[PDB]
């Protein structure tokens, strides 16, 4: 496995040299499985990953500060899973464009700040500011994770967006929403469209639900807060929340 460092310096960019690394105008390109870790401020760029669904990379933001004019600061086409670690201490920040260019029109993914088209956890006790401008603040179509982190996500759309499933087990997290702070779709694979709130603290602000799940919701263990326009859970299947965990953000 790799072991990569990059460090932007505004329109300059010293990465590694290795295996499957690329670094082009506004572009670093992971193509092989391992541990990539980020600093400094990018002016216009994205973090391309794209090493096949048997393999894992673990990208570490250890203070940087990523502003992509034309797309999202993360965009993982593929992985078996890819793991965002923020780094302790550090400030991270994200920031995507309000209206994304598609180099083939036909395409309309990404369509979320931090973007994959596969499983993705964040995890650290890092800081990490999603500043979401066109659609998600933090999106896939399968599943994500939170295990940790001090996550700020405001979001035009959907703050954070996980088609399969979305699973909060720590972190601090706050999230300000133009449509769902949380939302699930999945019908089909069995045991998906849930979401899973087993600790962190959570602060939902949304113009429509702060959760919006098919198949279930649960919460237990967690301090989550939402004052919304919808409802606090929108969910066609089952509820099991446990008391004293969900209510009204003053
Ligand atoms: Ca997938
Ligand atoms: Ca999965
Ligand atoms: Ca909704």
């Amino acid at each position: 496995d790799v072991n990569a460092k990059i460090v932007f310096d505004n329109d300059k960019v010293n990465a590694d040299n290795v295996d499957g690394l690329s670094v082009s105008e506004r572009e670093v390109k992971i193509t092989k499985p391992g541990m990539y870790t980020f600093s400094g401020t990018w002016n216009d760029g994205q973090i391309l990953v794209d090493i096949g669904k048997e393999f894992e990379a673990v990208l570490v933001l250890d203070g940087v500060n990523i502003t992509n004019t034309k797309s999202a600061p993360i965009y993982i086409k593929s992985a078996e899973k890819v793991k965002i670690e923020l780094a302790d201490g550090k400030d991270n920040v994200l920031t995507d464009a309000e209206f994304y260019e598609f180099e083939d029109p036909q395409d309309n993914k990404p369509n979320a700040c931090i973007y994959s088209r596969d499983d993705i956890t964040i995890k650290g006790n890092g800081n990490l500011t999603v500043n979401a401008n066109f659609n998600n603040g933090i999106g896939t179509s399968n599943d994500l994770k939170i295990t940790g982190g001090n996550i700020t996500v405001k979001a035009f759309n959907n703050g954070l967006k996980g088609n399969g499933s979305v699973t909060i087990s720590g972190g601090n997290i706050d999230i300000t929403a133009g449509a769902d702070g949380i939302k699930v779709e999945n019908t089909e694979e069995p045991h998906k469209g849930y979401v899973n709130i087993t600790g962190g603290t959570i602060k939902i602000r949304a113009k429509d639900d702060a959760i919006d799940s098919v198949r279930s919701v649960s919460i237990n263990n967690a301090d989550v807060k939402v004052s919304v326009g919808g409802k606090d859970v929108k969910c066609e299947g089952v509820l099991n929340i446990a008391e004293g965990c969900l209510g009204k953000l003053e």
